[PDB]
């Protein structure tokens, strides 16, 4: 079949198969009826299945193909046109949970009411989510599963989200950040068309007021509020102040794996352990010191985590370029990671391992970041910034007064996104990537 | 000695070494000189030292004699009317730190003088921070590494916290703490006079607007906002928004340990495991299962944490007063915290602990709190509230659409203002208490 | 003190001392007498010492002052135009073993004589080997202690070794190796001038017969042996041939470490682990899993083991200039070692392992001496070929009939030898480098 029969009968189905389930609870609370037992075991309440043959055949189930059209379709035609393979569309065993398609009621149902929809309609099955390959990294149980929280941690639909995306921990960077996109979208001659803010309100170069896209109410409610700027094609740039801690640098990543983005960068600051470091310093890591608890059961340390030579090489040229001058400002070395934040207190302990490997910073959260690339094979980087020297009696606090290191944020942000540029302007396996 | 001159020498001892490290610091930056290091090694930038004699005799210096001040006389008073003991007040030989003393200049050195500042002046070194007997808990550089902080996370002076502190999760909470506070305080008969929220905003009986209390910035600024509601004695009630997260719950009970509270106690929501518990149910712990592996290596999981009966008879006592009927509604058992917000996924495995241990509730503060209270010696409690059924399929989000959990949110919080003042109503050791 | 001076009166001291020992055996053995024992604590049979003051000082006891004369004139004046310094030399209260200095006796003494000599006279004592801080990575007793295994593991003297090593494990190389270096020592216009061969063999232009270079002896009665092709100033190229296994490449690398090398590098084949590898293609390490149970009491696999991007350059380069082509021929990934020879009898439970980590080959050598490498600070690489393929049936032996891996072994020298000249072309830590 060619591609585009396959997204057609993907979203028909999609579409017939949700709109039958809305209807089917809306009549059941507005009149206490119940479906038949036997047509509803005709495939009435099913996701659409797609599978390709060319050595074996791999099936998967199809949850979105309307928000996935891209991926799909170019996957689709590149496994068309390269190798020998059949593709087929059709129907799977697998139910849709109700919670997920709550679109156009209302549920402000009693208890009684609650008890039968749990009772006798599908619902979620935690043994579930975790003709004989798969396709994809994923199943349709679980990608719709992640597709709910990203809406609720984030505060900005999924179609939003762009492919390049860019991770901090301090609010200067966010209002650095909207300070420069609402001054790029009002250039006549620049990609970005719109910008889209934590919250729902989408700023275009028509809107009489430009002064309410970084409101304060965004912290209030979201816990990890994140900035898009669109493009007209689909490559933009995508902010997001995760916080700070090795626990929420892990669920974010679970979470926005399932979009494939293209690139994730780290841009923070760190607290130097060498003595010819000066405030205001660039630290690139090659190498990370795992000493945060979480991922230690899915990949052990004893697994060797590389670079990659393109996002290095990259940060390098940004650094140069911006900076206008490098071999004292910028150094390359070794980053450990933990999850304890007064470490000081125990630093007798820690002592010994911090001379094993040579390290040069630590923070909270690039080795978690670093893994979770890895583990889901996408590029991933790191740059980082000196704002104290505990080691030797310079220790502060990030948001207190410093004038070094607060002078040197509207730079940094400028080197992320000219690596951004850069990366941009070049260019038992699933067979999609 | 008597007590009241042993205070008003320590008072002394400290302001005089204040004042003089000061202007040390005022005329260095101000005329290019140095201090002699004859005459200050007289004792000069030095903290006062107080000892007991009573079997042997114990040493500590004081960090802040005129905060501690009711805590130190009666501690000093109630050792020289049951004991014989004389007490002693000397100079040390241990520094204060300048970073700590900084409240009358601005630095706005550069490097040169921030160069200087560290090199002739004296700083923090870590390996400090952790006649021949401890007479309390902790020293002064730890004490004053601590209140340096306190500051920071929680956006109050350390002067106005009170000895009971109620922990939440959940913004609501607070919404509804403000508001009982503000109408409190207005009437005449009340012990609460004032009431002080994050940011330093001051609010009494005689201000022309209550409607500034609860501001959206100090979600921007502060990571752990608190209010404290003031009484004229000094028995008032503290409210932390700690977050989300067992490394969050454990940083802030450090920093807040070495004002000696009288109790914690934490109010929140979980996850119920057991299919006769609906949304909206009451569950006591008398167990913890430790899952988070913050705090396994100073306190291993062999150790067992028991339960206070005297907190538990006050919660279940509170429950049943405000509840208004409560052996349907309230449970007693096990519950489990884990640093994972995703079990979910890897339910599989976590499964057959969930089962040796007989759980009834899952969460994510609750053990690293009780720990804490355990290792400092403070009582603690728990009352949680079910917000959802992950393994029977009802499965929901905190701030979502959810009309049964959010009708007891002004009944849980009475629960557990009841609770303090229940107990407020009733009443190697370090001799201090 | 003027470097001059302190090297010469070095060499004084260290000559008295060791002629002073060698007579007093001589005429123990041949009188039947004994030293005094107070001249002899008159500093008679010492190690000289040496001392720079700069914060503070260093001090350590030389072993061989006309042997490491270059490397320790340059890091003496390199602290003496760019620091200021005061450079003692003196006696210390160290003993210097007698089996060190046996060069001009005959011992066919019979267990009498033995058993004086270890009575009366200086030993080896293990609690040894293993003002206030060391200047240099090891002393005496352990400088000498490697040097009298050098020349027992290897075959050649230790003044011969060249600062660029290459480590192989396949025989058909070193023949390569010595036929073409026959060939350039008889070029009038190039740098070599010496052949050394293990055994004692000293191969120039004007030597009569250049066909003995080559000996079966050699495997006889040496583990390692080792050829040398000697260079006017000291830049010249060593190989040496460690054999196979794990263990054998750890000892050779201590005992090397003390010369203080510029660059290893390791040479061998691996077996593939790709279906796309075909027998004769070239893999390049960069990032090393490590199996062999060697290494894990002093290094824990928890430290990561980084690449240098210098070398991994120079031999990209060296690859694409000697091939004369590279993209389908050359690999980058990760290499795994592992200490069994027979690891198919248990592929079933190291498969999982090998999938964690993304594999490309397997060796049995590379990642010990890296690790190596990163204990004593020395650059390190690797350049491996294919010759089976194990997990796709087309296994084969080393040494076998294997005519497409034979072809390619004349090319892999050339280009490890281009890389050693690419590197040469260009260009609490102890003082001395």
């Amino acid at each position: 079949l060619t591609p585009e029969q396959a997204l057609a009968e993907l979203e028909a189905r999609y579409e017939a198969s949700v709109t039958a389930l809305r209807k089917a609870i809306g009549d059941y609370i507005d009149h206490n009826t119940l479906p038949d037992t036997e047509a509803r075991a005709e495939g009435l309440f099913v996701y659409p299945q797609l599978s390709v043959s060319w050595a074996g055949c791999y099936t998967t189930t199809i949850t979105n193909p309307k928000l996935f059209r891209n991926y799909l379709l170019e996957q689709l035609t590149l496994l068309y046109q390269d190798y020998g393979a059949h593709i087929s569309v059709e129907l799977s065993q697998h139910e849709i949970p109700y919670p997920y398609v709550i679109d156009g009621s209302t549920l402000t149902l009693d208890r009684s009411m609650s008890a039968g929809l749990t009772r006798y309609f599908p619902t979620t099955e935690l043994s579930q989510i975790g003709e004989f390959y798969p396709l994809s990294h994923f199943d349709a149980r679980r990608v719709d599963f992640s597709l709910a929280r990203l809406r609720h941690y984030t505060g900005t639909p999924a179609e939003h989200f762009q492919p390049y995306v860019l991770f901090t921990n301090y609010t200067r960077y966010v209002d650095e950040f909207v300070s420069w996109g609402c001054s790029q979208i009002l250039d006549p001659d620049s990609p970005y068309i719109a910008l889209s803010c934590a919250g729902g309100i989408w700023i275009t170069a028509e809107t009489e007021a430009p002064e309410q896209a970084i409101s304060d109410l965004a912290w209030k409610k979201h816990q990890m509020p994140a900035w898009h700027l669109i493009t007209h094609d689909g490559k933009g740039i995508t902010l997001i102040n995760i916080g700070v801690g090795p626990a929420n640098a892990k669920t974010i990543c679970d979470h926005l794996a399932v979009l494939r983005p293209d690139v994730w960068l780290m841009i923070g600051h760190c607290g130097g352990l060498r003595e010819s470091q000066a405030i205001g310093d660039y630290v690139l890591a090659h190498a990370y010191l795992r000493d945060d608890h979480v991922l230690d059961a899915v990949l052990p340390p004893d697994i060797p985590i590389p670079s990659i030579a393109e996002v290095q090489r990259a940060l390098y040229d940004a650094t140069k370029q911006v900076s206008g001058m490098v071999k004292q400002r910028l150094r390359t070395g070794t980053v450990v990671t933990t999850d304890d934040r007064n470490w000081e207190l125990r630093y007798s302990a820690s002592a010994l391992r911090f001379n094993l490997s040579r390290a040069v910073a630590i923070d909270m959260e690039s080795a978690t970041i670093a893994a979770q690339g890895y583990r889901f094979r996408v590029p991933y980087g790191t740059l980082l910034c000196v704002s104290d020297k505990p080691l030797h009696g310079e220790i502060k606090l990030p948001g207190q007064a410093n004038r070094f290191y607060e002078g040197a944020i509207s730079e940094h942000l400028q080197i992320g996104i000219r690596a951004i540029d850069l990366l941009r302007a070049e260019g038992n396996e699933p067979p999609f990537r």
